[PDB]
């Protein structure tokens, strides 16, 4: 019994966390075999960061104007490319432990656990979800930049996310690790903001399957919905159009707790008109977003109680 | 910006695993050096656990009774002991990725990460809090027994928890790494029952100074209070009393947001009698209670290891 947010060991990441320092700024890098990814902003001072030339900055720069120190040794650099808003540099040492991994883009709604590190020193591990305006809501802090998002399934590392920058209201902007931002966001001090957030319904959904899993049936009711009907209603809430695609991703919940997703949108659907008058859903008064439906089958057992 | 449920990298801790098989019973164990630590109940059938004479349990027992599996790889035992309700078993090889340990007992309050693992293989990690009665409210499946807890202090792992049971309220409950129990509880199938709990009151006030350096300040009053008229407050709601010590502890937060501990403690004091009137502090409709001063502190600051 029990539910937490529940981040992938750290492990295999930490021993990939190196410091890159180009002149003045320092920032962290993932060191994968004999190459070291970072933000491509570490080539540039607080004056570039409004109008930045990223390919007249970088055409000025030599291998030797980029330290790379992995714990107490100093890596030499070899080579330097760019790939969207990644830098790529080849260094001369091959990580040793580096370890089976996949670059994967994720879509809204889909969860990762952040190593934060700083000066590449990992200092804390924490699990979050994209929200669907693309934006993290992490805990970072000046200097984190290049810190990773990552899945661990079976003995594969599945990075999906890079930190590059913090909106004006707090939240985080970044990349997948072959530099391509998630969202409208550039790599560039401009006047840009996080679109209005919506609440990720699929993940909600998830989360109360998990809830009569674990013994909680008092949000549930005698009515259904239709799939247009329940549409009209969450959008009224900030809620995110529920798909087919999520109904069908909903299946193997709805069959190991015999309550058919529309039967659970009713119940969603009561629980945003009612509020949940002095209730908590394990142990929570608000309806939580960042748990997938692939992260309720992995935390909750397979005997409902 | 961000306040997340932070844990420590779980690196260090993650290469000290192994999985503790005694006849039918498997559980996992933590290798520091040449010494396998374990619940001493892995010599124990579903029979034994009624009244188990652990010691006449532990005289019939080889060393090859005992299968410890690293990795891909059988250790092989070549003693056994038993130290409370912990087994040391002495194996043939120190485990070269042995980290700088201690064994320390944590006080109701503080905070610790926790290594969720199954048949010697870590799962997920994740932040959790020694509630005053003991107890912890933690994430653990069939599997899980010998997970261990602990906190980083600088290249320092020092191990506070090792998991045995789970409690008919869904709770957990274990013992430091020396085999003493946190709590009233005993390694054994008895009717036992956590006590009622308290909310740890330094942990929620270092939460709202927490809130206050993200921005958040809706709370905040012109009143201040006496430490008497607080904990009269207090012990109403379920509250721990807040001593001296909890205030002197509370010292940096307080010249570092500008609001005396007994301010701080007037603002708590309104939302135990009035409520939050539909708004969140930190993204919480419940006042949080797992964040210590010095969590607050090392999150806020960017404390790396
Ligand atoms: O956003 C940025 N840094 C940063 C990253 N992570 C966390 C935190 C910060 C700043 C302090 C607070 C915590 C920088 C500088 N600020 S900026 O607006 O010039 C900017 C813009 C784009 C890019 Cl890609 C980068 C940046
Ligand atoms: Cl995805």
């Amino acid at each position: 019994s029990g539910f937490r947010k529940m981040a992938f060991p750290s492990g295999k990441v930490e021993g990939c966390m190196v410091q890159v320092t180009c002149g003045t700024t320092t920032l962290n890098g993932l060191w994968l075999d004999d190459v070291v990814y970072c933000p491509r902003h570490v080539i540039c001072t607080s004056e570039d960061m409004l109008n930045p030339n990223y390919e007249d900055l970088l055409i000025r720069k030599s291998n030797h104007n980029f330290l790379v120190q992995a714990g107490n040794v100093q890596l030499r650099v070899i080579g330097h490319s760019m790939q969207n808003c990644v830098l790529k540099l080849k260094v001369d040492t091959a990580n040793p432990k580096t370890p089976k991994y996949k670059f994967v883009r994720i879509q809204p709604g889909q969860t990762f656990s952040v190593l934060a590190c700083y000066n590449g020193s990992p200092s804390g591990v924490y699990q979050c979800a994209m929200r669907p305006n693309f934006t993290i809501k992490g805990s970072f802090l000046n200097g984190s930049c290049g810190s990773v998002g990552f899945n661990i399934d079976y003995d594969c590392v599945s990075f999906c996310y890079m930190h590059h920058m913090e909106l004006p209201t707090g939240v985080h902007a970044g990349t997948d690790l072959e530099g391509n931002f998630y969202g409208p966001f550039v790599d560039r001090q401009t006047a840009q903001a996080a679109g209005t957030d919506t609440t990720i319904t699929v993940n909600v959904l998830a989360w109360l399957y998990a809830a009569v899993i674990n013994g909680d049936r008092w949000f549930l009711n005698r009515f259904t919905t239709t799939l247009n009907d329940f549409n009209l209603v969450a959008m009224k809430y900030n809620y995110e159009p529920l798909t087919q695609d999520h109904v069908d991703i909903l299946g193997p919940l709805s069959a190991q707790t015999g309550i058919a997703v529309l039967d659970m949108c009713a119940s969603l659907k009561e629980l945003l008109q009612n509020g949940m008058n002095g209730r908590t859903i394990l142990g929570s008064a608000l309806l939580e977003d960042e748990f997938t439906p692939f992260d309720v089958v992995r935390q909750c057992s397979g005997v409902t109680f």
